[PDB]
């Protein structure tokens, strides 16, 4: 049972621009991913504070990096606070007609993609170097779902019988084949440590056989 969705006009828009804008510097995918991770970490934390069983689905607060370069995949994991159905359709969690608006005034007044994240749309940013993107998300409250897109002003949302996943929520960069820099291992490093030193929570490359 797949559901297929109409991206709002604003964010069709958002994504178009950063698919066809000429802009070298699309390094900062990751750090935008990792900061909607962290984000995330920080939702289902502070709900643990007055509710520990919020962590019965993971106590393990992480983000794991995951390039498979046979897939040409890299795969962002957090077991932050996850996303509900509802959530997904509604632009991942986002204000993202907002937050568009704010955006694309600021580019036209000095911005450049890289300040994306200020305006709350950094998910985004994936269409930089991937030319689909799968969202695999489980919140406390719902079900296990996946939301998938290749840009071209769809989405798809199906439940998920893939691997359970507790809670948290997984990014799948289907990499576009020019962009199979961000499956090396050094390459990856160099960019974590310069943009997301500072990420409170542990962030684990995984290395491939
Ligand atoms: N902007 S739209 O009229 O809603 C639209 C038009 C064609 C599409 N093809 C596709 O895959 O999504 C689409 C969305």
């Amino acid at each position: 049972e797949v559901e297929t969705f109409a991206f709002q006009a604003e964010i069709a828009q958002l994504m178009s621009l950063i698919i066809n804008t000429f802009y070298s510097n699309k390094e900062i995918f990751l750090r935008e991913l990792i900061s909607n991770s962290s984000d995330a970490l920080d939702k289902i934390r502070y709900e643990s504070l007055t509710d520990p069983s919020k962590l019965d689905s993971g106590k393990e607060l992480h983000i794991n990096l995951i390039p498979n370069k046979q897939d040409r995949t890299l795969t962002i994991v957090d077991t932050g606070i996850g996303m509900t159905k509802a959530d997904l359709i509604n632009n991942l969690g986002t204000i993202a007609k907002s937050g568009t608006k704010a955006f694309m005034e600021a580019l036209q007044a000095g911005a450049d993609i890289s300040m994306i994240g200020q305006f709350g749309v950094g998910f985004y940013s994936a269409y930089l170097v991937a030319e689909k993107v799968t969202v695999i998300t489980k919140h406390n409250d719902d079900e296990q779902y996946a939301w998938e897109s290749s840009a071209g002003g769809s989405f798809t949302v199906r439940t998920d019988t893939g691997e359970p996943m507790g809670r948290g929520t997984k990014v799948i960069l289907h990499l576009k084949e020019d962009q199979t820099e961000y499956l090396e291992e050094r390459r990856i490093k160099e960019i974590v440590k310069k943009h997301s030193q500072f990420i409170g929570y542990p962030i684990t490359l995984f290395v491939e056989k």
